[PDB]
């Protein structure tokens, strides 16, 4: 788990690089949402990982929100914080259960 200012995979900080990995994507969740939320696809099922915290997510379900799942599972992510803020992270945890 990375909660440092330094991205775990700085090479995926590049947006074009993340979006490349979603060139095709057969799963329910929108790929632009996934990319903006910091994820890139591993190329194995629906596994994605955050470039910053290195947090991985998989088994996506219809209606699931990439930023919400990002905050639910990896609330200490610095990229997540920079984009979404502490209020959002905390509210995700007040309304969700793991
Ligand atoms: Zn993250």
């Amino acid at each position: 788990a990375d909660s440092h200012m330094l991205p775990r995979n700085p090479s995926m900080a590049d947006y074009e690089a993340r979006i490349f990995t979603f060139g095709t994507w057969i799963y329910s969740v929108n790929k632009e949402q996934l990319a903006r939320a910091g994820f890139y696809a591993l190329g194995e099922g629906d596994k994605v990982k955050c470039f910053h915290c290195g947090g991985g997510l998989t088994d996506w379900k219809p209606s699931e929100d990439p930023w919400e799942q990002h905050a639910k599972w990896y609330p200490g992510c610095k990229y997540l914080l920079e984009q979404k803020g502490q209020e959002y992270i905390n509210n995700i945890h007040l309304t969700h259960s793991l």
